[PDB]
């Protein structure tokens, strides 16, 4: 059991704004931006030294033309010694939570006291590949390939896009178009109504580009985007006519990094640190890879069981929309009403940078907590390929 | 915490870049290991694998996930949970490493970890073809030398980090192609006396246009030393004063490890006769220029944290980054290299990055079995900085 | 040169020339050809496009336009699939060379109706990727800019057309001021043309299908004169002591422009109405990389095979391709400013290379009216060494 | 014509043709130019390379040339940077359209000494990246392979010329059967000439310098490729199951350049040169795109009338074999018999580079009316787009 093992704890958290695709933070690299968010977690801490860091585990998906090792690159970027671990994690949409789960771990076997952990995209920095030209192709057209949509969109068996797999979720579920586009118009307010209230403000770290004063990105870009006119209207992205998956009504492509640290019981006390949350537990699970978007469904409970929790114990959920119909599948499946599901919104009008979506949606989650007043929280979150990741958090 | 146990591992041949094996993907090369490896454990199904940590560094064009593509591949459940790793060169090693872990705090009780690379099948880049270029011609980035082989920092490739290496630690052009020569020696050797048939999986490759099937059994590359050519070939990193080449250095390589893990309960609950058990790891870094001693840290961090003294390990496999890395390595640890690489290493055996790791353990297990050895350590440098290592007991 | 069957121009016709990835960069080049092919004959008053036996089109920068521009161009305009169709090459020259070669076919009796002209769309000048068929096995490559590789290097020096500008000022002597106070006059005469309608009649409004339709009326380059910030711009192939700059020289430009030529005697035959006559043309070329000087060898050459002194031109198009360039020709022959490019020329007009042979020509016509005059000549320098002439009386 | 300067050919070179990605492949196109040219001058006592004013040279697929290619073949030659030099692409007939506008610019009296002829190095053609200048955003992208694109793919339907040869087969009558032994008829003559020297005079040996021994390229690669059985057993190549047209039975894509030389009579006069053969008059012809295959069934008659030539007079005919059903469909319309038609074999077993084989064929042909004591021959070459190029020599 999870009382066998040494406690770990998250003392701060931080995310950047999450920019539009070609947008608002694409002059950033994905270690510019996870290098960001690890810097302002740690400030965040009283009492604690960036140099008391020693492993990081950072979530990227498309790390393609990023360099070597893009979590030890957010880690140097961020003033971390040189003596630092560091792994990069994919589990594709879940890799910011299960680069968390595996900085718990090393805790809890005791072979650190000071972890960073989260995760990092930049989908507008994700390069095209020209995959034969080393052996040569003699003759004929050839294809430049999206490294988007080849190592971050599409099922790998089917060949088909998740998106697809979405509408193949709607078909399943039973989830119309106009149910679809009625979810995203509310998750979109309460994005809006969040960024309103200044809900953002303590989770976001502003961004400043250089270039003579400096442009500051503090909000994230896609809640403004809402026209409930031209959404309710839009054709359909992946079925021409009867399709009920859009874009509005799906996450977009995003960039943003967002870096959660984690210390042991010892260190706690050691530094007098004031912890914000407790790790309760956790559980990855998985299923057939074109079913992925109701793999929640399955990881939910076993983190709950983990954790020694109920689900009607639980105050929020952060259940991570990858597409509108993920998070009415999953909440029909498990018998979780909407009014204790993404509180301040969701990927569909916050953004979805796919690898750092697992720790975002973690650290929208300490401040949904703190806002609304609840205790315990559950975060879960779909990835392609059949996958999903969960956590169980206690407000401290 | 929990014992981890190795009940079985298994490794592809290590073919050689654009060769023997450069027709099969990152994930073809890692679900064939896998399930090589599940094949030798009597009593344990492929349906009882609950998690896969599997190490690719250049996962660029390989698709969604490379570890799910291994497992799935390699006949394991659509439940199997699937993680892939990068920490350059130690990937193979530090995905064990997250698998015996798993295993130890109680989330599984069967994992299978490893590593796999087609260095082969790493693809160019076209990085600004999004927002475009108007005017200027336009560079299409080579993805190995990119995300493989140049730090971050210095923008420089590995072999002149390695030239560093020489000048810091007292190495000549002499003394590393020496070295590379006894463990290319070292490598066919093992092979004519068949050390190397029990890890190695082969694959069948079938022709079938009116083609001939193919079969590779052996490692590429022991086969190409020539001493001679080996001696008198120019540098490959500093002109004239160079002592770094490509003979004396490990090559670009196409393949695949994996070993499987039990917990103490799973193991005797199905009756299953383990092969080893992980008794410690450790992982350091330094200055990412300086990555090549950094196992001079980890090695020791490993084997403080198994309760093992240096003096006790049977057999080291310290990966051959390049014949340099062996040879300072060893001189900072105090290492003699009749206990190093006991069947070569990967100067002259290959070095497909994302799988080293998990290579040099399997290759590790058939020293101790071969030599009739207790104790063994492995090490590996990688890329940014790091390094990382792993101790076992054979049973 | 008298002594063969006489060739008339009896229309001519040119698109607005669009700046680079502007006003025309949706169009191709067949589709600027064809528009101005339709628009000249659509002048000729007792001649069908029926009639138009063969075609001579420039086109530089030929690389994804497919087979054949020049053909492209002609049944794009809707001429008859009889029609013999060549595309020519002469770098900058292209146009021009392309009308001398339809005058010749007429004159050895081969046709008695021709087109001739050229175009260019340099907005759609693509990259090539040129080792994709044998591969390159490890390494970064590059992907070539079509215009700097087959419109604006010199193939033997490696160098761009830029440098071959500073070599001109050096050789010659001019300075930078002294290059951009012609830059500016010529802008100058290039916006009073446009503003007093002196280009209406030469050129054929494109229109483009819409949002609602958008019509391009006007050259686009002309309106962009800023004699400020023209005197301050940093010098753009030679830092520090450079005298070329991109408001001195001609831009990246997409256009086309047409001429029809006839027999004398299907003149009478259709009794048709000439414009001009074609008075005798000269090719010359000199070293590559002092291109910018060879009409100082083709202007004379011309002259002499249309019987006609230097002094009885009325006015003179002298290609910008830089101003350097026509300051040096100028020079050379001593033909002074008050006699050339009376409306502009391409430093602010535009120069869409294969097209600008047939537009000087084009514009010198409407010249010639303007400004009361009979005999013209225009000279066209080109990269590789080359420059074309040709002289013209307006009837 | 008879009415004209007379315009006399005081010699002729071509490279061996290589196979695609063969023994030329290595070389560019002005450097296959440039060697055809320096040896067709190289053959003409009292004639200096300095002597030559005016170069025209047909290239095709001139994408990564560099400018002008013709005038990178004149002065890789070893010509005066004096030269005139303009590139011609009327494409299968750049290299015979070539060699038609160098005879009319001796009879209009602006030269007395041109180089015409044509180069193709198909090998050397690269693929196209169309759309890096505006960008693309998001998707797969194509490259464009050169060779399909400007050499082989009619623009107004996007058909490729083998697509249009089998309209050939269908609209004439031509069985697979024709086809095949029309084939191996050409191949058996290309290797018989091949074997009897019959192509040694014509034929520049290539000297390539070692990086390694020197390798000296003497002979056509294609014609020694000729297998009945499998000629006979192969798919077709454009039309799955009912097709005609075969690899085969097609030209090749090829590597190679040809060059003639020639004079005014006053030139010939004043440096007493020996002529080799007299231009007595030339034809273009063109119709309906897709059936350009029949083209040279308008130009060869137009030729023949220009040259005030019976057709029943002539010796011998070069018809290009850019298909064999291109022969055999222009012989059936002429009323021209086989045993008067490409006596050394044709494209289909020597290879087709494009830009140069209107120029090869003529070179081929003053090969064999000395070899069969003739007098009067004819080329005539259709190419993409619907034209035809035709021109006939009386050998002195
Ligand atoms: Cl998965
Ligand atoms: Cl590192
Ligand atoms: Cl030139
Ligand atoms: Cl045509
Ligand atoms: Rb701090
Ligand atoms: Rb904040
Ligand atoms: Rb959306
Ligand atoms: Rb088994
Ligand atoms: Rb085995
Ligand atoms: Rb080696
Ligand atoms: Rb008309
Ligand atoms: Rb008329
Ligand atoms: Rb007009
Ligand atoms: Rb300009
Ligand atoms: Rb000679
Ligand atoms: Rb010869
Ligand atoms: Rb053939």
């Amino acid at each position: 059991g999870m009382s066998s093992l040494p406690a770990v704890y998250i003392v701060s958290s931080a995310r950047t704004p999450v920019g539009s695709f070609l947008g608002s933070l694409s002059s950033l690299t994905a270690p510019q931006l996870g290098a960001h968010a690890i810097k302002a977690a740690l400030a965040k801490v009283d009492g604690l030294k960036p140099s008391d860091v020693q492993e990081v585990f950072f979530g990227n998906v498309i790390s393609a033309n990023v360099g070597q090792n893009p979590a030890r690159q957010c880690a140097l970027g961020a003033g971390l010694e040189e003596s630092t671990i560091c792994t990069t994690v994919n589990k594709v949409c879940a890799s910011g939570l299960k680069a968390i789960i595996l900085g718990a771990q090393t805790i809890m076997t005791g072979n650190a006291d000071v972890v960073v952990a989260g995760g990092t995209e930049s989908m507008s920095n994700a390069p095209h590949y020209l995959p034969n030209l080393r052996t040569g192709a003699k003759y004929g057209h050839q294809s430049l390939v999206d490294g988007i949509m080849k190592d971050g969109l599409t099922d790998a068996g089917k060949q088909e896009l998740m998106g697809l797999q979405a509408e193949e979720c709607a078909q399943d579920h039973g989830f119309s178009r106009e149910q679809q586009d009625e979810y995203a118009i509310r998750t979109y307010e309460k994005a809006q109504a969040a960024q309103k209230a200044g809900l953002f403000d303590e989770e976001i770290a502003p961004i400043q580009l250089p270039g003579k004063p400096d442009v500051t990105v503090t909000q994230d870009e896609e809640p403004k985007n809402l026209n409930p006119e031209k959404l309710r209207a839009i054709k359909p992205a992946f079925i021409p006519g009867s399709g009920t998956v859009t874009a509005p009504n799906s996450s977009p492509l995003n960039d943003g990094a967002a870096a959660v640290v984690l210390v042991s019981e010892a260190k706690l006390k050691e530094l007098n640190l004031k912890p914000v949350a407790k790790i309760l537990g956790w559980g990855d699970a998985a299923q057939q890879p074109s079913k992925f978007t109701t793999a929640p469904a399955l990881a939910i409970p076993k983190a709950l069981k983990h954790a020694g929790v109920g689900q009607d114990a639980i105050d929020a959920f952060e259940i991570n929309e990858a597409f509108s119909v993920v998070a009415l599948a999953n909440m029909k499946l498990l018998g979780i009403p909407e009014e204790k599901v993404n509180l301040h919104g969701g990927a569909v009008a916050i953004g979805h940078p796919i690898g750092a979506s697992g720790a975002r949606i973690l650290t929208t989650l300490l401040g949904v907590l703190k806002a609304k007043k609840g205790k315990l929280g559950c975060a879960g979150i779909c990835n392609g390929g059949g996958g999903a990741s969960a956590l169980v958090v206690e407000l401290l």
